[PDB]
């Protein structure tokens, strides 16, 4: 996975190192060559990719520019491309072809993307694994015995492996930033409502979720994250006010009452903040405006649970009442401005994105029936919730990126919250975090 990130690509063909169809072309053979074994790319689309990389390639004969003239990427298989199918895993929805490109791709493809086909999914995009009865598993590129991550596991396993410089996912439960942290790569987990869900529908429906879900890009590099970000925000988002960690304040939280976390992802975010510390940032283990990060994972969970079942209720179950929805939002709003008041004293939040990495495959559909090994104890699975429940429930930014391995080599992710609509400086403190952690 030494490839070149979609910025050096388009940049090769700007200056005419390589042709689109080139780069195209090497992106075919990459997934042909790579993608056996780790079963990521499972909606291919190379016949009429090549005829795009073609006509790029007569834009840039005629003096044409963009940003991402010819660079070929792929997408969560949940997005919708014209004339390829949208199942989200589901056997039913298998043959569901959408007709009409998202915003998203519609974006990326008007900045001159080239898009090779999709990444894989769990059924209904609820799991933090990547398989489904239409297209199978996809394994973890570092250790094929490990789940790739969910419900973006596709996408995180081909960037690990190098396929493609750039993806684009979707999270309501971690579904970004969890995978990125599995497969070591960079997720970007934006800032609620930022980017058009427009596309990212139930198949066979033109309703998408309307609370709690964004979508957001992954790459192997900030610097793509930041450029996929300015192309597909509905509108130009806030420049990043930071460029030093030299005063940066960052509040760390290792532990959380609602999840435990693994000594070696502990140790590994403790070591991110260090290293910026030591480069002058001035670092807090507690404050007293943080919410109530135990009553935050209840509130979050009920809003989830409402969410996905479309506010149906089990018979024998009265369903919740509009009015008391309502009440939920306001409690909603009311979290939502206990953080505004700690990012008065804050520029982030480092901790963890899960408390373990990679785990080993599972079979078993129901969450409360798993467990996860945690310093040598089996913990509940579902507890790993409350780590991605703040930036989810109250809306904000959130970066996943790796910074180290376990000992057994697989990846741990840092994950890194700022203040609404600061996306920019999420991925530039993770930049940042990055320069610091090579010194």
């Amino acid at each position: 996975m030494s490839e070149l990130s979609a910025i050096e690509t388009a940049a090769a063909i700007a200056g005419g190192s390589m042709t689109a169809l080139e780069a195209c072309d090497a992106a075919i053979a990459r997934i042909e060559q790579r993608d056996g074994p780790i079963n990521a790319v499972v909606v291919r689309d190379f016949d009429r990719a090549r005829e795009a990389a073609k006509a790029a390639d007569g834009e840039v004969a005629a003096g044409v520019s963009k940003p991402l003239l010819g660079v070929p990427m792929t997408i969560k298989e949940s997005i919708d491309i014209a004339g390829l199918p949208t199942s989200w895993g589901f056997a039913e929805h298998a043959d569901h072809i959408a007709t009409a490109d998202s915003v998203v791709v519609s974006r990326l493809k008007a900045a001159g993307a080239v898009f090779l086909g999709k990444t894989n999914i769990p059924v209904a995009l609820a799991d933090w694994q990547s398989s489904n009865p239409n297209y199978g598993r996809t394994n973890n590129p570092h250790d094929l015995t490990r789940s790739a991550g969910g419900s973006s596991g596709g996408a995180a396993a081909a960037l690990a492996a190098g396929m493609v410089p750039l993806e684009y996912g979707s999270d309501i439960g971690g579904s970004i930033r969890v995978p990125a942290h599995f497969c070591g790569v960079w997720g970007l987990k934006t800032t609620f409502d930022a980017v058009s869900l427009e596309g990212h529908y139930l198949p066979r429906t033109d309703g998408a979720r309307g609370e709690l879900g964004v979508v957001g890009p992954m790459a192997r590099n900030p610097q793509d994250l930041a450029l996929a970000l300015d192309l597909t925000s509905r509108i130009a988002l806030p420049i990043a006010r930071i460029d030093t960690l030299n005063g940066l304040r960052i509040l760390l939280l290792t532990h959380h009452p609602r999840a435990a976390a693994d000594s070696a992802v502990v140790a590994a975010v403790e070591k991110a903040a260090e290293s910026c510390a030591a480069q002058g940032a001035q670092v807090s283990t507690s404050n007293a405006d943080l919410p109530d990060l135990s009553k935050l994972v209840s509130d979050y969970t009920r809003m989830l649970l409402i969410v996905l079942a479309q506010g149906k209720a089990p018979e024998g179950t009265e369903p919740v009442s509009l009015n008391a929805w309502y009440g939920m939002l306001d409690d909603q709003a009311r979290t939502i401005r206990g953080f505004d008041r700690l990012f008065d004293s804050f520029d982030a939040i480092f901790c963890p994105v899960l408390g373990t990495s990679a785990f080993p495959h599972s079979d078993e559909a129901d969450w409360g029936k798993r467990t996860l090994t945690i310093d040598g104890a089996d913990t509940p699975f579902g507890s790993q919730l409350a780590w991605i429940s703040m930036a989810t429930y109250c809306g904000m930014p959130a970066l996943s990126m790796p910074v180290g391995t376990d000992a057994n080599g697989l990846p741990i992710g840092l994950q890194i919250i700022t203040r609404n609509w600061s996306d920019h400086d999420a991925v530039r403190i993770g930049a940042l975090v990055a320069d610091a952690l090579a010194a």
